[PDB]
């Protein structure tokens, strides 16, 4: 009965996209369960799983996910292809990034123009991607223009908006903020990001809801789940 609850840790950034509000109800109905979404920072989402306080972890942070699995905490990790990265900024695009042909070129235009840019500057898969793209541009971002916020995607979109800055954002969070909570527009866009979904290991935590976690993972990577994710 539901009241029977499965706990999933994720990031605040993934909650903002709104995917879970559409993806979870058919699973809840089919299994007579409630899926509690615990949206916290990336580090905390894994710490919750390391402590056995959730049954499933759903994050986009490849190195950290690998470690979680290597460390024995997570089992049966599956890729969940969803979402993509875009560069947003003021609608008058002073750096002229709309003329960029790749994301590395766009960022290098920013660094060269000295246009204000907000980094997530945290644990997140968005941060890792950003750093990978700076490295592919062969630039190491040092300036004043380069800001490291140490916050989630939502607060970074807000800070970019106040500062009339550019930022690298997942489209999902942007689409959810567009218009109401920013006036920034997509100036550069490109495939999908390999979220990882993982069950907390009941050999480490025998009270975790593993069988129900495994149903969730099967669901999300199954035809119904994929259709929702691709239609979203
Ligand atoms: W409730
Ligand atoms: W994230």
């Amino acid at each position: 009965n539901a009241e029977e609850r499965l706990k999933m840790s994720t990031t605040t950034s993934t909650q903002d996209s709104g995917l879970l509000k559409v993806l979870l109800p058919p699973f809840e109905k089919k299994n007579n369960v409630k899926v509690d979404v615990i949206a916290v920072g990336t580090g905390q989402a894994l710490k919750l799983g390391e402590a056995g306080d959730v049954d499933v972890v759903f994050v986009h942070a490849r190195k950290l996910e690998d470690k979680f699995v290597a460390d024995g905490f997570g089992v049966n990790r599956k890729d969940v292809m969803y979402n993509d990265f875009v560069i947003v900024g003021p609608k008058n695009d002073p750096a002229g990034i709309a003329k960029a042909k790749t994301a590395a070129e766009a960022l290098k235009l920013l660094a060269t123009k000295g246009a204000t840019f907000i980094s997530r500057g945290d644990k997140s898969g968005t941060h890792t991607k950003e750093l990978d793209l700076w490295k592919s541009a062969g630039v190491d971002p040092k300036g004043n223009w380069y800001v490291e916020a140490g916050q989630g995607m939502g607060p970074v979109i807000t800070m970019a908006t106040e500062r009339r800055a550019y930022t690298l954002t997942d489209r999902g969070t942007y689409n959810a903020f567009k218009g109401a909570k920013t006036d920034l527009v997509i100036l550069f866009q490109g495939l999908f990001n390999p979220y990882g979904i993982m069950a907390v290991n009941p050999k480490k935590f025998p009270h975790v809801k593993y069988d129900l976690a495994m149903k969730l993972i099967d669901y999300v990577t199954g035809p119904e789940g994929l259709k929702i994710i691709s239609d979203y």
